[PDB]
């Protein structure tokens, strides 16, 4: 959903805005990894 989408499409904003505080690190912390989204 919007949360997953923020991981998949590399959206820091969404990773804070759409994802919950639990998924937040899971999403953003993952997205911020240049191995996935440089």
């Amino acid at each position: 959903d919007l949360c997953e989408q923020s991981a998949l499409q590399c959206n820091e904003q969404g990773c804070h805005n759409f994802c919950s505080p639990e998924d937040k690190p899971g999403c953003l912390g993952m997205v911020w990894n240049p191995e996935l989204c440089p």
